Order: structure tokens, then C-alpha cells, then sequence
């Protein structure tokens, strides 16, 4: 019981690709990457500030051999099309002066460092909206008492980072179909 559900009432597939969109349309678009600081390529995960964009398709993978993902299960999140310079497509939380930050890595990482997320359903809602928790899984064990929220930087980048109660909410929109063109 209690599996993750997508924007269309359907169960989220394990290993499937989704667009991670905001609950409130007006808050931006989907998830993508940016090149920041001394970075050799786009390794910081940020929310697109443009509402039309669905961002990059994201693979949601859990620790179990199950077709679907139950709430309470730790997940690894990774871009279906990672920046070539990232060792693996998986997101990870790296410390820094400003606080813990979500991002890709240049070196292929261990499972305990990528299986660090967990979705928590939003209370007051007609559809399935979730908050993203970061689970302290480093000092041998795991406690999810931190959230992933946004932090706008100097260049205007809405970077995903751990915060003190400024949780972002997500709606998981299944990926696979469409796009357009000009003339």
C-alpha cells in the first residue's frame, strides 16, 4: 500500500522517467542543470524559472526490486540525459559554505550517497503533491529531517539545496511524448 502516485492518478514506475514540476504553476518550470562556481560543466541542479519548460526527464529509482515505489522508500534521482562530465546521472548532496547542496558529481559515486531522498505527500491537496526530504545517510544510518527547497543565487539560479522549512512541492509528470518547432 501507499505507493507514489503521478499527476494522472497512476502509480509511479520504479526506474521510470518523469518531469518534476511545481505544484503551483507560477513557481517556475521543471528541473535541469547549471554550471556554477569553479565547475567544469553543469553540475548544479536547479529549478527552471520558465513555466513553459518541463525541464529534464528524471529517472526515479528505489532500493527494491518492485515495479512501483512505496512511500517510506529511499530513492535515487538522476537525469535521463546527464551532462557529459558527470560520472553517473544520479543527484547527490554535497556540503559547502552556504550549506548542503544538491548536484551531480564528476566521479562515479557509491549507493549510500545517491540513495539519499524520500518523497513525503502533501496534506491539503486534491492531487498527489510531494515534498522532497534529504535523509542523513552518511554517519552510518539514515534520518530524514531535512528538506530540499530552492535558494536563488546571484545569477538568478534557483538552485536546489537543503533548507530550514522552505520546502518545494512537486508533481511527478510522466515523461515520453511531444514537443514543437518554429518556422
Amino acid at each position: 500500500d501507499d505507493d507514489l502516485v503521478d499527476a494522472e492518478g497512476n502509480l509511479v514506475e520504479n526506474g521510470g522517467t518523469y518531469y518534476l514540476l511545481p505544484h503551483i504553476w507560477a513557481h517556475g518550470g521543471g528541473i535541469e542543470t547549471a554550471k556554477t562556481g569553479n565547475e567544469p560543466c553543469p553540475l548544479t541542479v536547479v529549478r527552471s524559472p520558465n513555466e513553459v519548460s518541463k525541464g529534464e526527464p528524471i529517472r526515479i529509482s528505489s532500493q527494491f526490486l518492485s515495479l512501483f515505489i512505496p512511500r517510506g522508500s529511499l530513492v535515487a534521482l538522476g537525469f535521463a540525459n546527464p551532462p557529459s562530465c558527470a560520472a553517473s546521472p544520479w543527484w547527490t548532496v554535497v556540503d559547502s559554505p552556504q550549506g548542503p547542496a544538491v548536484k551531480l558529481s564528476q566521479q562515479k559515486l557509491p549507493e549510500k550517497d545517491i540513495l539519499v531522498f524520500k518523497f513525503e505527500k502533501v496534506s491539503h491537496s486534491n492531487i498527489h503533491v510531494y515534498k522532497l526530504l534529504y535523509c542523513q545517510h552518511d554517519e552510518e544510518d539514515v534520518k530524514c529531517d531535512q528538506y530540499i527547497g530552492i535558494h536563488r543565487d546571484r545569477n538568478g539560479n534557483r538552485r536546489l539545496v537543503v533548507t530550514e522549512e522552505n520546502p518545494l512541492e512537486l508533481v511527478l509528470l510522466k515523461a515520453k511524448s511531444e514537443t514543437a518547432s518554429s518556422h
